[PDB]
This record gives C-alpha cells, sequence and structure tokens, in this order.
C-alpha cells in the first residue's frame, strides 16, 4: 500500500540534482517497481518476478553518484555503494565479489530476509572493462566474469559477523544492482560505428571529430558499442535496462549554483558567515563562473575551483580583517579586471 | 516409477521454446540415471560407470532456466553452483568438494542420498587456459580448476566438512564417493565459433584457398552442433578433463518465431509478468499481436538472447509507467505495432 509516487521520488531528487530528467526517470520507475516486486511476492502466479539490472553510463559531474547517497535517504531497504577497483576474482588478494553482500547485511543488522530485498550500487564499473588476453585481467574481465553470475542470481556463503580468530547463505535471486560508471570513449566508438569514413573518391567522408559532439551521443549507444569498450557480451546482456545523462547546459549550470539544497555557494556562505562577512554574489557574476567551467570540461567540480582562486585573497584577508561586513560578487570580479569588493563598514 | 523421458520433456517445454536437441539429452540423462541409483546393487553389474554430459550454448540460451526448471522436477538432490568463484589451484578459496556441500545441505548430510545428487557446474568457459601452455605465474582459477575438477569426475572419495567447524578437529568428516555422482557441465562458451570455424576451412592466401569472413554471428548458434574434442583443447580446456565429459550437447540459436512463443507461452512469460506487475495497481496491460512481434525483431537485431528482450519491453514503456501509476481513471492501457516503431505513444483509454 506504500506506493510512493514516482514524482515525490523525482520531485525528492530534484531538490539536489539539476538538470537530469531521463536519470531521475529510470530509477524512480525502478524503485516504484522494485518495491511492487517484493510487496506482491507471495503466491498468485506471479513467482518468477524477473529483475532488470539498470546502468547509468555519461561523462563526470554528472551527478551519478550524488544520485545514489540521496536515493538512499528516501530508501527503506538496505542500500550500499561499491566501488569496482577493489574487487577481484578469487585467488588473488584483492576483494571478493560475494564480500559486495557483506558491506549490505552489516547496515541491515544482518537481517538475511531484509538484506536480501535491498539495492546496490556498483560505481566505477567502466574501470573493470577489459583490453580489446595474454594474461589474466585479475581487476578488468575477470571481475565481469565473476560478478556475471552475481548479477544473473546465484546463492553465495556470504561471510557470518564476528572475528572468529557456519558460513550462513544469502540468495541474490531478488537483489537488484545498478552499475553506473563513467565511460571514457564510449562516444568514440558509436561514432565510429554508425559512420567511420575512408579514403576514396566513391567512398563517403566524414570528419574524425563528429560535430563536436559530446553530449546526446550517449542515447545512440547500444550492446555492441559496450562490448568493444571491452565488457563481456554475457555482462552487457545482464543489465539489461540502459539509461544515459547529457553532459551539462548554460542554464544548468547557473541553475546548480543556487537551486540545489547543500550547493556549493551556500557553504562558503556558511564559511564566510562565520567569518563575519555577508557573502553575496550577482546574476551575471554568476552566469560568468559557469561559463569558465564549460571551458574546463571538468563537469560540476570545474566550479569549486574556479570560485575558490577569486575568493583566495578574500579568504586571506577577511580573517585577520574585523571590519568588513558584506562581501559582494560582480560579473567584473569573475572576469578578473577588478578585486573582490569589499564593505569596510562595522 | 521413473518417468519416461518424453514427460520430462513436455514438462520442460512449458518453459523451454526451441532447445528439443538439449531437451531431449538431458532427458535421457535423467531417466538413465534414476535407473542407475534404483538398479546399483549386485545384480550383474558392477561399475556401470556414469556418462557426464556438456552443455554448450549462446548467451540467453536458456541453460539456466533449464536447470531450475528441471530442478522441480527431480525426486533427487539437485545444487546449482559456480565455477567462476571455485580457484583451486592448491593457493587460496573455495575447493571443489563445497560444491558437493551446497548438495549435502538438499540431502541433509547423507552419504548415501549425496551419491544420488546431481550437479550443475556452469561456466566451464572462465577456467579455460589463456593459452593451454602456462608460461609465467602458475594460473589460480584457470588450469587448477580442471586439474582439481578432473577426480571428481572420473571419481573419488571426498571429505566434505560436516554442519560446523569448530565442535571437534574433526567432526566426523562424511566420506561420499563421487563415481556415483552424475555431472552436468554447461557452459556459454564464448570464443568457441571462431575455433570450430579454423578447423571447418584454414583460410590461407591464394586462388585455391578457403577465405573465409571475419564475422560467423549468423552460424553463432550452428557452430556448436559441429563441435569437437579438438576444438576445446584449443580454447584452453586440459584434453583429459575433455574425455571425463563423453557425451557434448548443444543448443541452437533463437528465432523471430521462438520469441514471440516465449513472450506469452511461458507460465511467467515476460509480457505476463509486465502485465502482472501493471495489474498490481489496478491498470489492466494488453499488447497485439503485431506489438509482440516487434519486439522479437528488435531481440534479433541486439544479439542479447533472451535477456534483450526484457530490455526491449523497459524502453517501450518507460514514460507510461512512470506516468500511469499516478494517472489514475485508465481501465486498460492497449499496445499496437507503431508504439513499438516509435511513432505512436501507449494508448491510454483514460476512461472509466
Ligand atoms: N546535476 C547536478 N546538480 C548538482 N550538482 C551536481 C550535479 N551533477 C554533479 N554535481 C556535483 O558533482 C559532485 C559529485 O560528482 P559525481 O560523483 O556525480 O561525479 P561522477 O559522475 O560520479 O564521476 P565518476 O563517475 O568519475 O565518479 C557533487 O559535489 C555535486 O554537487
Ligand atoms: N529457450 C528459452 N525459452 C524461454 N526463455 C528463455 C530461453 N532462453 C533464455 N530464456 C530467458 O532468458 C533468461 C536468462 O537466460 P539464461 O541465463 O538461461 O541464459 P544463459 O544460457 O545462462 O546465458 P549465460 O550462459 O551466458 O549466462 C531467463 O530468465 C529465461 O527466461
Ligand atoms: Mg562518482
Ligand atoms: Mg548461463
Amino acid at each position: 500500500h506504500k506506493l510512493p509516487a514516482p514524482k515525490e521520488i523525482r520531485t525528492i531528487l530534484d531538490q539536489y540534482v539539476i538538470g537530469q530528467e531521463r536519470a531521475k526517470k529510470v530509477l524512480a520507475v525502478a524503485v516504484y517497481n522494485h518495491y511492487k516486486r517484493l510487496n506482491q511476492r507471495d503466491k498468485k502466479d506471479d513467482i518468477e518476478l524477473g529483475k532488470s539490472n539498470i546502468l547509468m553510463i555519461g561523462p563526470t559531474g554528472s551527478g551519478k553518484t550524488l544520485l545514489a547517497e540521496t536515493l538512499a535517504r528516501l530508501l527503506n531497504v538496505p542500500f550500499t555503494i561499491a566501488d569496482a577497483t577493489t574487487l577481484t576474482e578469487a585467488g588473488y588478494v584483492g576483494e571478493d565479489v560475494e564480500n559486495i553482500i557483506q558491506k549490505l547485511l552489516q547496515k541491515c543488522d544482518y537481517d538475511v530476509e531484509k538484506a536480501q530485498m535491498g539495492i546496490v550500487y556498483i560505481d566505477e564499473i567502466d574501470k573493470i572493462s577489459r583490453k580489446s588476453s595474454i594474461t589474466r585481467d585479475v581487476s578488468g574481465e575477470g571481475v565481469q566474469q565473476a560478478l556475471l553470475k552475481l548479477i544473473e542470481g546465484t546463492v553465495a556463503s556470504v561471510p557470518p559477523q564476528g572475528g572468529r580468530k557456519e558460513f550462513l547463505q544469502v540468495d541474490t535471486r531478488n537483489i537488484l544492482f545498478i552499475c553506473g560508471g563513467a565511460f571514457a570513449g564510449l562516444e568514440r566508438v558509436i561514432q565510429n560505428r554508425s559512420a567511420r569514413g575512408g579514403i576514396g573518391f566513391n567512398a563517403e567522408v566524414r570528419s574524425q571529430e563528429m560535430g563536436k559532439k559530446v553530449g546526446e551521443a550517449f542515447k545512440e549507444v547500444e550492446p555492441e558499442d559496450l562490448v568493444k569498450f571491452g565488457l563481456i557480451p554475457e555482462f552487457v546482456g545482464r543489465l539489461p535496462v540502459i539509461a544515459t545523462l547529457d553532459e551539462l547546459d548554460e542554464a544548468a549550470l547557473m541553475q546548480i549554483l543556487t537551486e540545489p539544497k547543500n550547493a556549493l555557494t551556500k557553504q562558503y556562505a556558511k564559511l564566510f558567515e562565520m567569518e563575519g562577512v555577508d557573502l553575496e554574489f550577482r546574476p551575471d557574476a554568476l552566469k560568468a563562473v559557469a561559463r569558465k567551467a564549460l571551458e574546463r570540461k571538468t563537469g560540476a567540480r570545474g566550479l569549486r575551483s574556479i570560485l575558490e582562486g577569486i575568493l583566495l585573497d578574500t579568504m586571506y584577508e577577511i580573517p585577520s580583517q574585523q571590519d568588513v561586513s558584506k562581501v559582494v560578487i560582480d560579473e567584473s570580479v569573475i572576469d578578473g579586471s577588478s578585486q573582490p569588493l569589499m564593505i569596510y563598514e562595522n
């Protein structure tokens, strides 16, 4: 009866994420239908409850990881965020792939029943992609094969709580898995298969760089692309659902500055406020900063860097000073033409 | 009492659509196994050595589907394990007799009943030696597993651990002979298709050659039907291990007519499961005849076996599944072939 409205979740996520549409929808739909699977898991001839593992392709600073924690805060079942580099197949020190389940168990108080009703977010999945075999890819291809069966759903003897200086079993049948990585190079892959011009008089000729497009190219991704990247065909299939995130936008960067609950601006304001200066900005000022981030091609992270440099001088002077009450920022300050202006009053 | 092969075959036909060859081989195996286990005493029979069968099918060919549905019909022990985690090279990790230990849980530590169990060690392509000639850093999850597993398939006593490992140093380790435990090893050999084609035509260069094309996906499911022991060794399987599995079954690829059936024919067919979920809130979900057929074409253009089917259905209804729950006053939502074409959107009746 819970039935948390798809929009409710989407809007809760909209409080922090500012711009993603496909991602918030797919997950919210997934979350909306995941409860139903467990809610109606009784024997009404609906017993297979086939799961569809989600994927999150896209570039950096797209909020791939931000969603998982915010999702965790509105999730009543167990949830954990896992890393891929740490995991390796057995026979190497690494980290055992099944260990990912143990992490979830701890958070749910080793409630096996509850544990089988949790979600996971395996970040940096693009890292384990294989090359193109000569030697065992303990961290790449190997990891995929080990995780392969887990995604489909098998039973394992997750370690039991207690150092112990009975190897309880746990089934993966109804444990949804979501893998989101910052795949680098996939844009080129899709561009090549779609159109790869070749020298010739009667052969189509196209530029190596396809209209200098990065965003919106992920929407054309297909299973073959992932296989070229290095993902094992079997693994590509294990995750039926695929999603994509645009790179960025000028409007989206101006909104992220203030709109999000825990925006970067608030942190600086809070800090400056405790220093005794009223941190302030301007509308055009905020827009100017966004332009800089787009040139850095670093994503949302870029924003932070720009702010610090402009405010480095002020963050070094203001503390010693005990007069300034308000510090405003103008487009001229972002441009650098002027120096950070202050109001020596109080 | 032993059910006739045909019976088992038809039971599994209810879910599997097109694995006639595989369904027949397994049927004989279960049928002859029961007989052996039911006539295992001293009546003109000395050892009646078990015949271990192998399975090789493309992705999403139902290899996994068969074993669970098979398990539900079996009256003897049955366990599903994986070779990927097993890394027996006498260095670290699980051992090979722990796979039968899972079987003992089904048997409740019944030593005799364990000898009547069945095995499903799949994913035998993950242990295939990279080159078959170890040169540096002797494999841990490769050659080792093959060598270690060799003994069990041939048969040998097994020191399976008991329920716990703290009461006593030994806790009366159960002793279960393996010779009488039929092994059914089914793995998806990704790459065998090219290996077999190397033996079909040894494409050289010249007028009098047998030059082969660089793609063989059209005949990927047919490649398995031409498999031979020599091809398995090239892929990296120890020749000894190949011999321990005399029979080599094969699974074919899929068809546009077999995908349409799987969409609705099975008990928990994808379409049924989609409608089932859609029906919990109370909105009826229906699809036209041509609507379902459209999904089959897309499935064959993804080379993602039956799994691709599910994926396609997700994309077809994403925006509506987001709206439908909150969008009350929707008697039913019919689907058409246009919806799969991408021209029209889900037909929302939006009426009492
Ligand atoms: N849509 C967005 N709205 C607001 N902030 C965002 C958005 N996308 C990213 N961010 C910011 O980016 C930071 C998190 O970056 P994130 O972890 O999503 O990168 P990533 O895509 O996971 O990179 P990688 O995949 O390499 O880890 C947060 O501080 C967050 O404020
Ligand atoms: N012949 C078939 N008939 C009906 N359903 C099928 C068939 N083949 C595959 N499926 C469906 O595909 C899903 C997953 O397929 P499955 O895991 O059996 O493929 P697989 O052979 O194990 O692939 P891999 O060996 O690479 O893991 C199952 O839930 C099943 O319903
Ligand atoms: Mg991240
Ligand atoms: Mg399989």
